[PDB]
């Protein structure tokens, strides 16, 4: 399932270390495309952090930060402010290929996929989360 979006990446960053991609078995995985240079990312990121802290365990999901920053030296500080996972800066080419696959043209963007099947669940979670902070309509499935 995730093999198609993150081919050959067995580990993702978490805090100061790494977690195995296999540890996402069974979860809904959101790819969060954002960057330190993105103005609207400033006000959206804290709304996603509040939703994640409330529901990542009870609604069984994970968030994987996919950076659009191009300065390697700002990655650590920007990701350190997030509580979830990240594709490492060195694997930025995988992030750019994923951005094209999902037709991401602006950021912030939040795409949810089922880890086991790889099926796309929602492509509009940035828009739907701000109108549903309590996740009453989660996982905001695409038609």
């Amino acid at each position: 399932g995730l093999d198609k979006y993150l081919p050959g990446i067995e580990k993702l960053r978490r805090g100061d270390g790494e977690v195995e991609v296999k540890s996402l078995a069974g979860k809904l995985v959101f790819f969060y495309f954002s960057a330190s240079w993105c103005p609207p990312c400033r006000g959206f990121t804290p709304q996603l952090i509040e939703f994640y802290d409330k529901f990542h365990e009870s609604k069984n999901f994970e968030v994987v930060f996919c950076t659009w920053d191009e300065e390697e030296d700002g990655f650590a500080g920007y990701f350190a402010k997030m509580p979830w996972l990240a594709v490492p800066f060195a694997q930025s080419e995988a992030v750019q290929k994923l951005s094209k696959h999902f037709n991401v043209e602006s950021i912030p963007t939040l795409i949810g996929v089922d880890a086991d099947s790889g099926d796309v669940v929602t492509t509009r979670a940035r828009a739907t989360l701000v109108k549903d902070p309590e996740g009453e309509q989660f996982p905001w499935k695409d038609a």
